[PDB]
């Protein structure tokens, strides 16, 4: 895992935020990368390499691979390049706001199925919304950033607190369990109809809170089937035990045409 440096030339940055950089790059002269570096006194080395230790963990064709590690200043964690990015972003694109309901689905079963390994295996997300979604040339879709000991923001190594994908356990009381990856989930999928767009549109934060206290959900988006409606209500059902495993969410979504 730990490789020496010179193994990999960065070529161009991707992004930059408060904790550090992404980059494309070269590993051993062809493969291509991606390379996220720590900025020093963010966070502890061994903070910041925990996200590599959970992948080495958790391996699966739905989720982000770890290539490698460079552990001397800056830290390095490596992975394969995804061509079209952070799901999120991919949305907003020409090409993905001519996607059709039918390819947008299959992105959405792929999501699933690497929670429902996820879920099978007892961990948890935590930080499951589009913009930690990777997505290849082919539209094949990878699950970022999971298991992590801490709520992330997406600004952290890219220019842009997250609450609307949270279930209202955890707001109340910080439980986090997988039905609780189950409700944002639910968020997700509001995201990958509506090409990107924000979810609970024009609310602010304290808004949404407000709001979820007194029982609130949003309504169908425009381009989005009844059924896959009826899916997003039962990710959000307000007593956990009542949401759907990812078991079932694959399930239905792989058989949805
Ligand atoms: C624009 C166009 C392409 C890409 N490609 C890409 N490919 C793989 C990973 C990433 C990426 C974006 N944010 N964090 C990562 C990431 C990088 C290394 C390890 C773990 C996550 N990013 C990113 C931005």
């Amino acid at each position: 895992w730990e490789v020496p440096r010179e193994t990999l030339k960065l070529v161009e940055r991707l992004g930059a935020g408060q904790f550090g950089e992404v980059w494309m790059g070269y590993y051993n002269g062809h493969t291509k990368v991606a390379v996220k570096s720590l900025k020093q006194g963010s966070m502890s080395p061994d903070a910041f390499l925990a996200e590599a230790n959970l992948m080495k963990q958790l391996q699966h064709q739905r989720l982000v691979r770890l290539y490698a590690v460079v552990t001397q200043e800056p830290i390095y964690i490596i992975t394969e390049y995804m061509e079209n990015g952070s799901l999120v972003d991919f949305l907003k694109t020409p090409s993905g706001i001519k996607l059709t309901i039918n390819k947008l689905l299959d992105m959405a079963a792929q999501i699933a199925e690497g929670m429902a390994f996820i879920e099978e295996r007892n961990y948890i997300h935590r930080n499951l919304r589009a913009a930690n979604i990777l997505v290849s040339d082919t539209l094949s879709c990878k699950i970022a950033d999971f298991g992590l000991a801490r709520l992330i923001e997406d600004n952290e190594y890219t220019a842009r607190f997250p609450i609307k994908w949270t279930a209202p356990e955890a707001i109340n009381y910080g439980t986090f369990t997988i039905k609780s990856d189950v409700w944002s989930f639910g968020i997700l999928l509001t995201e990958i109809v509506t090409h990107g767009r924000i979810p609970y549109p024009g609310m602010t934060n304290p808004e949404v809170i407000q709001n979820l206290e007194r029982g609130y959900r949003m309504v169908r988006p425009d381009n989005c089937p009844e059924e896959l409606y009826q899916l997003m209500r039962l990710c959000w059902k307000e007593r956990p035990e009542d949401r759907p495993t990812f078991d079932y969410l694959r399930s239905v979504l792989e058989d949805f045409f």
